[PDB]
């Protein structure tokens, strides 16, 4: 599955990756606000389309917790049951200045690890998004537990490239959301 996305990515043309990535970037620009309103909007359409079809965005590798979880567009349960749901209204995890991808995954499901261990992720820890365009790396710069009412941490920090691995916390209780935010680092 982390293969059936790797295989599905290789299997698709650079041009198509770019168009989708660029739809991702435009999606991100419109999230964040380089891209025209129309491409922004197309980016929104593509996200929405990715949303509609619960498209796999890729997968987030979190070395710390040995998680390599498929990311799907949308925080729909049907994604959250399968792996990481990219949070709607959130930058697609394609990196970029002023992208903030929020990748939500359950802090565990029955048998299913998912983000159950996100709490072990430690500032400085890295995690990576493999999206259709490749792997990008984040280093957690901020682990935050916030009430689930709090959105502010999930918005694009302009200038910044973040991906917050978002889960519910405390484990099991899920009162709060654990935001493990990675700041884009160079992928090595």
């Amino acid at each position: 599955n982390i293969n059936a996305f790797k295989e599905a990515v290789t299997k698709i043309d650079r041009v198509e990756i770019n168009r989708r990535l660029e739809l991702a970037y435009a999606y991100n620009a419109s999230i964040a606000g380089p891209y025209s309103a129309e491409q922004k909007q197309a980016g929104v359409v593509e996200y929405a389309r990715m949303l509609e079809v619960k498209e796999q965005i890729g997968h987030v590798i979190i070395p710390r917790i040995n998680q390599d979880i498929p990311i799907y567009a949308g925080s729909a349960e049907e994604n959250l049951q399968r792996g990481v749901g990219h949070l709607e209204g959130t930058s697609l995890p394609v990196g970029g200045e002023s992208t903030h991808a929020v990748l939500t995954a359950h802090r565990g499901l029955p048998t299913a690890k998912l983000f159950t261990n996100l709490d072990k992720v430690t500032v400085g820890d890295r995690f990576y998004i493999e999206h259709i365009g490749g792997k990008i790396a984040y280093q957690v710069d901020q682990i935050k537990v916030i009430a689930p009412d709090q959105l502010e941490d999930l918005y694009v920090i302009q200038g910044e490239d973040h991906v917050t691995l978002l889960t519910c916390t405390p484990y099991m209780i899920n009162s709060h959301r654990l935001l493990v935010r990675g700041k884009r680092i160079p992928y090595v």
